[PDB]
Parts: C-alpha cells; sequence; structure tokens
C-alpha cells in the first residue's frame, strides 16, 4: 500500500488491540500519541531506500509464481527466494519481538510487522507477474501510472477521499465500524482462523494466500488487453473498492490480533 493504506491499517489495529498491547507498543516505539502505530506504518518503506536498509526491499512482498488470472496460489518454498520475502520477514521480526522485546532490535521489528502485515494484504504484493504489476502500464483518471500503483495508492485515496493522516483516521473508523456492527461483523470471526504465534510462517501464509486469490478474481480477471486499453477509474475501480476495503479491514484486525499475541508472552 501507499501511505494512506498503511496508516488506515494501523489505525484499525489501534482500535482493536488490548490496553496492555497499546502500552507494550508505545514503549517499544517511544511514541505515546494517539497515532502511535499510524505514525510508524510507512517506516519500512522509508528504510528500504537508505543505505542500511537496502537489504530489506524484498521483505515487502512474496512473488507468487502462479498462473493468474486462471489460477492463483502461493507456495512459501517456491516463492520466497533466497533474499527473503514478506513471510520470512514476519517470521524473523515476530521472533525478535518474542525473544527480545526489550532489546535494541525491537523498535525496527515492530515497525516492520506493522508495515508488512499491511503489505501482505495488498493482492499484488503476493504475485510475481511483472514485478507485482509494477511493469503493467495503465491509465487512471487520465494519468499514466501502473497497475501496482493504482492498487497501492490511486484507488484507496479515491475511496478515502484524500491521503493525509486525518483522512486515514476517518477511513479507519469507517472500516472499524463495518467490523464491529456493519457489513463485516458476520465475517470477522473467520478472520483469525488458524492464527498461531508459534508458527509465523503458517500464519502469514494464510493471509498472503487470501489476498492472492483476489489477483485472479479481481485484479487481473478482465485480462491484460482490457487493462492496457481502458481507463481504470471507471468500472475497474467500482469492482476493486469493496475488495481493497475488506482487505484493509482484515489487515488491521489481524495486525491487532498478532500484536496482542506478541505483547502477551510471559517473562
Ligand atoms: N515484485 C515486486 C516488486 C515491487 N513490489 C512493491 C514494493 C515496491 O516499493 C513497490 C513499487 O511500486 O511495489 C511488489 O510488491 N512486488
Ligand atoms: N499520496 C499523494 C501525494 C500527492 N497527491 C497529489 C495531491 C497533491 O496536492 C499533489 C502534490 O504535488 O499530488 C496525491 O493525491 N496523493
Ligand atoms: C532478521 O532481521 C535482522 C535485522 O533487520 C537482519 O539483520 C537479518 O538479516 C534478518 N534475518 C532474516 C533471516 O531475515
Ligand atoms: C498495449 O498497447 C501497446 C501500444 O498500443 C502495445 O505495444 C502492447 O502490445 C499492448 N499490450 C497488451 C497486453 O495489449
Ligand atoms: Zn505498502
Ligand atoms: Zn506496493
Ligand atoms: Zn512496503
Amino acid at each position: 500500500w501507499g501511505n494512506l493504506g498503511h496508516e488506515t491499517v494501523a489505525y484499525i489495529a489501534q482500535s482493536f488491540v488490548a490496553s496492555s498491547t497499546e502500552s507494550f507498543c508505545q514503549n517499544i516505539l517511544g511514541d505515546d500519541s494517539t497515532s502511535y502505530l499510524a505514525n510508524v506504518a510507512t517506516w519500512a518503506n522509508t528504510y528500504k531506500y537508505t543505505d542500511a536498509g537496502e537489504f530489506s526491499k524484498p521483505y515487502h512482498f512474496i512473488d507468487a509464481q502462479d498462473n493468474p488470472p486462471q489460477s492463483c496460489g502461493v507456495d512459501y518454498d517456491r516463492d520466497c527466494g533466497s533474499a527473503g520475502c514478506s513471510i520470512s520477514a514476519i517470521q524473523n521480526y515476530t521472533n525478535i519481538l518474542l525473544e527480545s522485546p526489550n532489546g535494541s532490535e525491537a523498535l525496527n521489528a515492530l515497525k516492520f510487522v506493522v508495515h508488512i502485515i499491511g503489505d501482505i494484504h495488498q493482492p499484488l504484493h503476493d504475485e510475481n507477474l511483472e514485478a507485482g504489476g509494477n511493469g503493467i502500464d495503465v491509465t487512471y483518471d487520465g494519468e499514466t501510472t501502473n497497475l501496482h500503483h493504482i492498487w497501492d495508492t490511486n484507488m484507496p485515496e479515491e475511496a478515502a477521499g484524500g491521503y493525509s493522516l486525518s483522512v486515514a483516521k476517518t477511513y479507519a473508523d469507517l472500516l472499524t465500524e463495518r467490523i464491529k456492527t456493519g457489513t463485516y461483523s458476520s465475517k470477522k470471526d473467520s478472520w483469525t482462523d488458524g492464527i498461531d504465534i508459534k508458527d509465523p510462517v503458517s500464519t502469514s501464509m494464510i493471509w498472503a494466500a487470501d489476498a492472492n486469490t483476489y489477483v485472479c478474481s479481481t485484479v487481473l480477471d478482465d485480462g491484460l488487453a482490457y487493462i492496457n486499453s481502458t481507463d481504470l477509474s471507471g468500472e475497474y475501480y467500482d469492482k476493486s473498492q469493496p475488495v481493497f476495503e475488506e482487505l484493509i479491514a482484515k489487515a488491521g484486525y489481524r495486525l491487532a490480533a498478532w500484536l496482542d499475541l506478541i505483547a502477551s508472552q510471559p517473562s
């Protein structure tokens, strides 16, 4: 996701974590504002463009070698690669937070988890084709961009009605209400099925597989000729919106569940 998506995911998580989980995170982050998760939700992106953080670029995605839009699937051994991926990074950073929650590595590990649980839920972060759709040129409301970018940024910003942190907070609260009492309330019990703090690979693979199904159903089902030749702010947007909204909601809810687990380990 772009900044709006990541900040939305983070504000949703802040709405669902336990009070002790909140304190646990605020201490690690050295940020006790009411935007504590949202303030750091883009850090991993910032960091990957620095000298020290270049190595972490591959941690934002898993390049699933599947066959969309006819068939989708993610396979950890097949797809992660020797440079690491979203799934191997969730393992590494979760385990840092379990083994050394007070240590010097906990700050970055937490910021990585917050960002990467978000990124896993963006379907094109679970797809090899043309570098997660970066290589696919599109027109969006008259602007030339690419397919990955519209999923990350153009479409969520359009749906949220902006890009600022305060817009993110309002979008988060909309989606949060959908979870508590609205259209997602009968789905959310299934959203933490299979979650296991002792098996970050399996757990994050559930989420990656889930987002990946949308590559076939939604992202690419019109086919590449349609996508090359049509302005995607029309019908493509209209059918994309409910999918990215639900996936952002899931990302937030799952991030909160995972943070609760990490924060509750005895010591
Ligand atoms: N194989 C790839 C390559 C890049 N990206 C993401 C991370 C990059 O910062 C962004 C570029 O728009 O897309 C992706 O998800 N999959
Ligand atoms: N994430 C972003 C960043 C910028 N802009 C647009 C609106 C801003 O006014 C302009 C900045 O030059 O670009 C946008 O819509 N989304
Ligand atoms: C785990 O995280 C640390 C700190 O960013 C990094 O040095 C290391 O290479 C990572 N290990 C794996 C296996 O991803
Ligand atoms: C997109 O259009 C360009 C130029 O019209 C052409 O080179 C290319 O083959 C097209 N790609 C697809 C998948 O239609
Ligand atoms: Zn992102
Ligand atoms: Zn992206
Ligand atoms: Zn990222």
